[PDB]
């Protein structure tokens, strides 16, 4: 909408207070004009029609319980935009400052979030498996990263390419969580998963097997569930990424860590310069090796550690 940029205040899903960029035109809208061509947050009103209505508020204060998922979807989309711009010199998901749109209160009891090809969508959860999923910064950044992937490598959402697609979203979701520096970890979704169970998460990148996911290519899932295991086999690549950053010895193979920033640079370059829609795990290894070579040199520790990490997870 046309209006003037304003700053509201509210509380997110976890009860924390934050300032949000809004727009005033009769109402105050969840429309942030400070980033690209805007960040827009919509109310799906418990239905499945998308996007729903641009979020409107009478007073620019967002402290109602119903407001909380919208506050966090809006705010964390801003953080994710800032990460891509400041760290990778990428302007929104298309590189040309496309408007970023999210809908919250999608459906009833909906234990998921997704990019639908055009926008982000967040359920409220059922209160047992999830609380409203935009409360997780890693979740929001996971979703926006699907848009980045779709505009760049275009990894098809099945089998190995789809598991790479998933891992890219978990990697950058985690790197955004570290960028914001509030309780960062290498787990996925911990802030919104299972409110009645402390200390768990949906997936672990540091130890995928903690939640049943493979941590070595020999343990990959080969069936048809979950589009050929895209959220399962992502563990193999997540583990490789964790090892590149943090190091470790895994199935007897030792990896010298090079840190999160270099992990992000290598994978961002791989994603945007070398991967293709049908890349498999072996092709990802080659793209990461080439990317590290471009950035750090063929004889660098960074290249050596990329190779060790993929060896450690059984990807040649
Ligand atoms: C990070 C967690 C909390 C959420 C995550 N969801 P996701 O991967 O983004 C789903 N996207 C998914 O299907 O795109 C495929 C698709 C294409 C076009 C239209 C609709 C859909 C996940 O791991 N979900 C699995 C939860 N068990
Ligand atoms: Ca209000
Ligand atoms: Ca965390
Ligand atoms: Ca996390
Ligand atoms: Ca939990
Ligand atoms: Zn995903």
């Amino acid at each position: 909408i046309t209006g003037t940029s304003t700053v509201g205040v509210g509380r997110g899903v976890l009860g924390d207070q934050k300032n949000i960029n809004t727009t005033y035109s009769t109402y105050y809208y969840l429309q942030d004009n400070t980033r690209g061509n805007g960040i827009f947050t919509y109310d799906a009103k418990y239905r499945t029609t998308l996007p729903g209505s641009l979020w409107a508020d009478a007073d620019n204060q967002f402290f109602a319980s119903y407001d909380a998922p919208a506050v966090d979807a809006h705010y964390y989309a801003g953080v994710t935009y800032d990460y891509y711009k400041n760290v990778h010199n990428r302007l929104s998901y298309d590189g040309n400052n496309a408007a970023i749109r999210s809908s919250v209160h999608y459906s009833q009891g909906y234990n998921n979030a997704f990019w639908n090809g055009s926008q982000m969508v967040y359920g409220d959860g059922d209160g047992q498996t999830f609380i409203p999923l935009s409360g997780g910064i890693d979740v929001v950044a996971h979703e926006l990263t699907h848009a980045v992937t779709d505009y760049t490598a275009g990894l098809i959402y099945q089998n190995e390419s789809g598991a790479i697609n998933e891992a890219i979203s978990d990697i950058f979701g985690t790197l955004v969580e570290f960028y914001a520096n509030k309780n960062p970890d290498w787990e996925i979704g911990e802030d919104v998963y299972t409110p009645g169970i402390s200390g768990d998460s949906l997936r672990s990148m540091s130890d995928p097997a903690k939640y049943g996911d493979p941590d070595h290519y020999s343990k990959r899932y080969t069936g048809t569930q979950d589009n050929g295991g895209v959220h399962i086999n992502s563990g193999i690549i997540n583990k490789a990424a964790y090892l590149i950053s943090q190091g470790g010895t895994h199935y007897g193979v030792s990896v010298v860590g090079i840190g999160r920033d270099k992990l992000g640079k290598i994978f961002y370059r791989a994603l945007t310069q070398y991967l293709t829609p049908t890349s498999n795990f072996s092709q990802l290894r080659a793209a990461a090796v080439q990317s590290a070579t471009d950035l750090y040199g063929s004889t660098s520790q960074e290249v050596a550690s990329v190779k060790q990490a993929f060896d450690a997870v059984g990807v040649k």
